[PDB]
């Protein structure tokens, strides 16, 4: 009836799946944990890969920056440029030419950051102002278009999010079974799934 | 019994919906489709509206920094101001008098500011800090009552997570019934649904 | 059946617990009631305490500027420095001689990175660096070792969020029920206590 302890003429989610022996059950339950396991690490997964995507933070930033410069103020926009350049560069897509060719064209961007900032330290305004405008031909070369690291990652984030809820139900229909070893299967499935894809993340870089 | 193909005594949450033709499934379907879609939706905008009160960060930005201003490092705290004065006039409460009156406050806020760096920029403090404290009068005119903004807000948002939260029971109802047309039918419209609604933050900026 | 109205031969979750009277029902609505929001308040809380945990931004950003210190530079860095370790002294570990330790150890922090502006201010470069490396002594014999902190702050939130999927489910049984007095009182409870523990967060500091 409710919250039974057995091992007998238990059903499990399709008409295929009936488990009727205790060798059945240890099997069921560590799918069951599994499974539970499975999803935390998918919630925290597709987290961390919509964190990461920060890129278009960076991304904005440099292009909004080359407006705020195109009247000495132009030093702390470059910067500011710097810094979302570096980051930028850190990027990587989920689990190597294109990559090679990408981080190479923001060692670029970076260089001529900052000989525009050397003119502005000299003192140097519209000088420092016309390198800017040539720094708009190199991300259009290398970076702009690799912008498919962003469209991969949304959709690879669509794709996890319709995962992520079949298995929500899928975990919700055997906690539903009333099956006390299958529902703590899963209770204790999102405890210890949730702790090691919390520390992986943890094991990751942590800031904000 | 577990995961069916039926169009047949198939009971859908209330006792007067019973569907007991193919005819009524697809009609039951597009329901929880749509049920699916309103729901991720929800979630979504809820967050959206969340986050877009920023505001209350403008808003102690503005009033931080005066007491702050109330020793040359003045200049820096009003250009915090300046920023913060900027984005919180780009707000607008969820879908026009009261509006205006409010934008145009915060122009005379800007200007104000500009003036108090006048006398910072030329070196004059003591004077940067009594136009400050005339700052304050304005904000008062103007801007700070309309906290309503922050207030009507928080209770929509309020409203929206019950509505939120009955929906998600619903979609587990419907799922509970076993029938693999409508479980799919969920499961395609909490697909489709994020995407769309995803695609929609897309359209609006993004930052942070 | 499928939402009905009824106080008898009702079963809670639990084979000991059944409710065949009206006073029986009040009960169990108002544990039902309680659950909800319990839970919400669960979610809640779990947030506020993964948001000041912050901290570890804090501690990332003075060792992070004591490297960029160890070129005239430094002193944004000490001044990074500064705004991080005040913000990281008002850190105390969730409901005092270890504190009251940590936090004196903070102030001496505070103090010798004044110092070391003061020698940035009037120019003095190389002092300013020899200054800075005297200040890993102090986090060393006061802050680093109570880490404590985060780690504790870890692990409670891996208890509550274990707590939170077990209530989860247990909201989920109670609404199968199809009782609609249960299921009112769970969406009531949903309701009222999602908007107090979200009042709660209210009276406390709001930032980002
Ligand atoms: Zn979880
Ligand atoms: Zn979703
Ligand atoms: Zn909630």
């Amino acid at each position: 009836m409710t919250f039974y302890f057995g091992y007998t003429n238990v059903e499990l989610l399709f008409a295929s799946l009936v488990i009727n022996t205790p060798g059945e059950m240890v099997a069921a339950c560590f799918g069951c944990f599994l499974l539970a396991v499975l999803y935390e690490g998918l919630k925290i997964g597709r987290e961390f890969l919509l964190r990461r995507n920060d890129l278009e933070d960076n991304w904005e930033t440099l292009n909004d920056n080359l407006k705020v410069i195109e009247a000495a103020q132009v030093k702390d926009a470059l910067t500011k440029m710097r810094a979302a350049a570096l980051d930028a560069q850190k990027a990587t897509p989920p689990k190597s030419p294109e990559m090679k060719d990408f981080r190479h064209g923001f060692d670029i961007l970076v260089g001529q950051i900052d000989d525009a900032l050397k003119l502005a330290n000299e003192g140097k305004v519209k000088e420092a102002q016309a390198a800017a405008e040539q720094l708009k031909t190199t991300r259009n070369a290398y970076i702009q278009k690799y912008q498919r690291m962003l469209s991969m990652a949304h959709l690879l984030q669509t794709v996890l999010h319709v995962i992520q809820v079949v298995v929500s139900y899928f975990l919700m229909l055997v906690f539903m079974t009333y099956n006390a070893y299958l529902c703590m299967a899963v209770a204790a499935g999102a405890g210890l799934g949730y702790f090691l894809f919390s520390w992986k993340k943890a094991v990751v870089v942590d800031i904000t």
